[PDB]
């Protein structure tokens, strides 16, 4: 079986965990866990051969920057996460997580994913973004980013529901052989 290392990055609160927690479990108990703290695997087919990925999960707030690079080493595929409930993620794609995980992990595949792909049209998010003058990030705006990071693609997806999810892991798994 090929071996392959994932990392997950992205602001707190983005969705990370649940993220790689609904790929690789069919029950998880009544914890909030800031990152995966076990080695959890996802068992991924593609092209007719089995790939084994490790997942990595890391904090994303600014304390834990001095530990973070811990998880880089010879990292095959990147998930690089905002939700589409917060704009503020989005804004700190380029200009935080794009140029640290360029600089610790030089030519590995960039997957932007935008996450909480629910709350688009959720009555709640609009109302609390609306109270601001903002919106949810439309998705445009995320090709346009991914444009702008050379990412190797750009998707959406919800833990909560499960949709887009398998698709997330099937395109870092294909990103990952292709070195
Ligand atoms: N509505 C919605 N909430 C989510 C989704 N994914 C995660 N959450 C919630 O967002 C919060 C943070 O999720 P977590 O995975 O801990 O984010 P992390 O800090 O990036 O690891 C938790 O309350 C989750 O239950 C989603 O797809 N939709
Ligand atoms: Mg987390």
């Amino acid at each position: 079986a090929i071996r392959k290392k994932l990392v997950i990055v992205g602001d707190g609160a983005c969705g990370k965990t649940c993220l790689l927690i609904v790929n690789s479990k069919d029950q998880f108990p009544e914890v909030y866990v800031p990152t995966v703290f076990e080695n959890y695997v996802a068992d991924i087919e593609v092209d007719g051969k089995q790939v084994e990925l490790a997942l990595w999960d890391t904090a994303g707030q600014e304390d834990y920057d001095r530990l973070r690079p811990l998880s880089y080493p010879d990292t095959d595929v990147i998930l690089m996460c905002f939700s589409i409930d917060s704009p503020d993620s989005l804004e700190n794609i380029p200009e935080k997580w794009t140029p640290e995980v360029k600089h610790f992990c030089p030519n590995v595949p960039i997957i932007l994913v935008g996450n909480k792909k629910d709350l688009r049209n959720d009555e709640h998010t609009r109302r609390e973004l609306a109270k601001m003058k903002q919106e949810p990030v439309k998705p445009e705006e995320g090709r346009d980013m991914a444009n702008r990071i050379g990412a190797f693609g750009y998707m959406e997806c919800s833990p909560k529901t499960k949709d887009g999810v398998r698709e997330v892991f099937e395109m870092a798994t294909r990103a990952a052989l292709q070195a």
